């Protein structure tokens, strides 16, 4: 397609995080960038760090602008300080542009940089709303739309176990099968969407739907797990549980605590449910569901004879998270534009000849307004 320079333009080095290369200041510095769906800051390490190889050296480029300001980003995991500026700003690898970008340079960081993960920066593609130091710090994608031609667009194909593709600008069909379905952006700040119905091998969690949204309910490519309420994780495990029964699991795999491993190749993927989300769609009443796998939730711990596994939904009190446990099942459309993000089935996600990740539709769902949280 028109957007093949773009495809495979992803990497992660052992499931720590998937980056894209982007080139900063001039004489070039470039760096991997993790992509991050759920912050807006863009910021590099600037300093030396144990786990990091290389950083940006802001007196080597002499388009670097001092902005005189210290910025600090705290994540759920993780946080770093560092100094706000301005540099130029591409991406080898995505369009064909190169624009002034806000970076922070980042100075000290506290479990922010992962050990291995090759990435040495974040590329934060949320909104301006949820920026530091505050809504003026114009976001990166911000930049780019204001500054170009590039349509107010991205796509992401995450594929796990690696690698995908960030689209800047489109969308490449190679990048899924059968029809994208799509949810509206209910507010932008976060990528914030409306869950409206949860099943657990096409059961019904029976859960009010105010619930799953309590007190938001994010797309975030930057936060390893699915997360879910206090309420709603309970209630799913102890669904899933009752699927799986054939089997049984120390209590402590179910929070993340206890790994499971088996002999190489023999992972019972069959014993596990299917978990489906329904979301809202873009017609009255009208929803659509997105199904994940195993594959997708239960996540490779890296004897090479054995295959360890963490269960990877976990609990949230900041309402739900859907991280790359779903973002891996699917081709996820961030249409900014049009304020939705569409969903279809990924050509890449972690399957087997039995089942398949799915997103289907439509469905009537009443009252999804109020599921909502105010
Ligand atoms: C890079 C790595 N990410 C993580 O290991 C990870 C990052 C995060 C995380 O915070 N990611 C941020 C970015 C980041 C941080 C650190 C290193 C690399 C990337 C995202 O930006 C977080 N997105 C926003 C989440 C909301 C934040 C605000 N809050 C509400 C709140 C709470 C307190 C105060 C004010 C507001 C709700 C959730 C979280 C978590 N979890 C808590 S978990 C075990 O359930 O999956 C895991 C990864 C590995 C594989 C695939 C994708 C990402």
């Amino acid at each position: 397609g028109s957007f093949v320079e773009m495809v495979d333009n992803l990497r992660g080095k052992s499931g720590q995080g998937y980056y894209v290369e982007m080139t900063v200041g001039s004489p070039p510095q470039t760096l991997n960038i993790l992509v991050d769906t759920g912050s807006s800051n863009f910021a590099v390490g600037a300093a030396p760090h144990p786990f990091l190889h290389r950083y940006y050296q802001r007196q080597l480029s002499s388009t670097y602008r001092d902005l005189r300001k210290g910025v600090y980003v705290p994540y759920t995991q993780g946080a770093w300080a560092g100094e706000l500026g301005t540099d130029l700003v591409s991406i080898p690898h995505g369009p064909n542009v190169t624009v002034r970008a806000n970076i922070a340079a980042i100075t000290e960081s506290d479990k922010f940089f992962i050990n291995g993960s090759n990435w040495e920066g974040i590329l934060g593609l949320a909104y301006a709303e949820i920026a530091r130091p505050d809504d003026s710090l114009e976001p990166f994608f911000d930049s780019l739309v204001k500054q170009t031609h590039v349509p107010n667009l991205f796509s992401l194909q995450l594929c796990g176990a690696v690698g995908g593709s960030m689209i800047i600008g489109g969308i490449d069909h190679s990048l899924y099968t059968g029809s994208l379905w799509y949810t509206p952006i209910r507010r932008e700040w976060y990528y914030e969407v409306i869950i409206v119905r949860v099943e657990i091998n096409g059961q019904d969690l029976k859960m009010d739907c105010k619930e799953y949204n309590y007190d938001k309910s994010i797309v975030d490519s930057g936060t390893t797990n699915l997360r879910l309420p206090k309420k709603v994780f309970e209630a799913a495990v102890k669904s899933i549980k009752a699927a799986s029964s054939t089997e049984k699991f120390p209590d402590g795999f179910w929070l993340g605590e206890q790994l499971v491993c088996w002999q190489a190749g023999t992972t019972p993927w069959n014993i596990f449910p299917v978990i489906s989300l329904y979301l809202m769609g873009e017609v009255t009443n009208q929803s659509f569901r997105i199904t994940i796998l195993p594959q997708q939730y239960l996540r490779p711990v890296e004897t090479s004879q054995d295959d360890c596994y963490k269960f990877a939904i976990s609990q949230s009190s900041t309402g739900t998270v859907m991280g790359a446990v779903i973002m891996e099942g699917f081709y996820v459309v961030f249409d900014r534009a049009r304020k939705r993000i569409g969903f279809a089935v990924s050509a890449c996600h972690v399957h087997d000849e039995f089942r398949t990740a799915a997103v289907e539709g439509p469905f009537v769902t009443l009252d999804m307004e109020d599921c909502g949280y105010n």
